[PDB]
């Protein structure tokens, strides 16, 4: 009942020419197990994608350190990163590291990021041994915020690929890897991401349920969403969808990540 794979490739590859760029794909039907790629093996930027699998790195370090979610970290005198919206105005208060978490995943926080690298997960290596403790061997996260989001051709630095996206999505969300309250609760904050408006959220009915995480590089045409995709009476699907350009001066485009989606969903025939 499902699309043929190669009609689903022959429509991305329309979309790809359209775009003038790259775009890889990956999707799990978690009840059948059915999945799709597209370049699902290639390499790609991550670009803020990696702020829900920190926030995932910070729930399972909770759940072995009673109470660590109601911890406030203070930030006094700090030189606050680019597009660090909720954390600059949270100064004089400081956070909780539950507060961090949210903000860096629902808002892509970067203040919050690099404050959870320091001070909890060990920095790039300790994100990427995280993403290793789960089966995750591709994933590599190498330099913090904002160095990461250089997403130069065929530099592997801080980049995975569609299908370990949604793969490891899937482990967090469904699998064995976090308890019930930590998967609850992540999947609380994707729900509530406020980034991701026009890209997978745009491609499905609206009465769906939609958890998300972005990146955006702003160089290179380089974008990205990956998601959990509730359908009506559907078993969830998992979705990972990633682009880029050769041109270091392209912009990227909402617009193809959405139409990309579109067809991909469309292939289950739910
Ligand atoms: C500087 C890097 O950390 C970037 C990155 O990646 N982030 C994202 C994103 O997660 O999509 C964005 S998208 C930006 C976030 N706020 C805007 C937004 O939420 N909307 C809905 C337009 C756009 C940044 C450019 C940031
Ligand atoms: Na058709
Ligand atoms: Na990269
Ligand atoms: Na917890
Ligand atoms: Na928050
Ligand atoms: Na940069
Ligand atoms: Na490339
Ligand atoms: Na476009």
């Amino acid at each position: 009942a499902s699309q043929p794979p190669q009609v689903t490739v022959d429509k991305l590859k329309r979309l790809e020419n359209d775009f003038g760029g790259r775009i890889g794909v990956y999707a799990i039907d978690t009840g059948s197990n059915k999945t799709f790629g597209y370049r699902a093996n290639e390499r790609f930027p991550l670009c803020a994608s990696f702020k829900g699998f920190l926030a995932a790195a910070v729930l399972s370090k909770s759940q072995q350190q009673e109470g660590l979610l109601n911890q406030r970290i203070r930030y006094d005198n700090r030189v606050m990163e680019p597009h660090s919206p909720v954390t600059e105005k949270q100064i004089t208060t400081g956070m909780t590291v539950a507060e961090l978490s949210a903000a860096t995943l629902q808002y892509s926080d970067n203040g919050a990021a690099n404050l959870l690298l320091e001070k909890l997960i060990g920095g790039p290596e300790g994100m990427t041994s995280f993403m290793r403790s789960i089966g995750d061997n591709v994933f590599r996260l190498d330099r913090w915020e904002l160095e990461l989001n250089s997403a130069i051709p065929g530099d592997d630095r801080d980049t995975s690929t569609p299908k370990a996206v949604a793969e490891s999505m899937q482990k967090l969300a469904f699998g064995n890897v976090l308890g019930l309250t930590e998967r609850h609760q992540l999947m609380d904050w994707f729900k509530g991401n406020t980034t991701g408006g026009a890209r997978i959220r745009a491609s499905v009915p609206a009465n769906w349920v939609v958890g998300d995480k972005t990146g955006t590089c702003g160089v290179y045409g380089t974008a990205n969403d990956y998601a959990v995709i509730w359908p009506v009476a559907h078993a969830p699907i998992v979705l990972a969808v990633y682009t880029s350009k050769p041109d270091r001066n392209s912009k990227h485009s909402d617009a193809v990540i959405a139409d990309a989606s579109r067809i991909v969903l469309e292939s289950f025939n739910i």
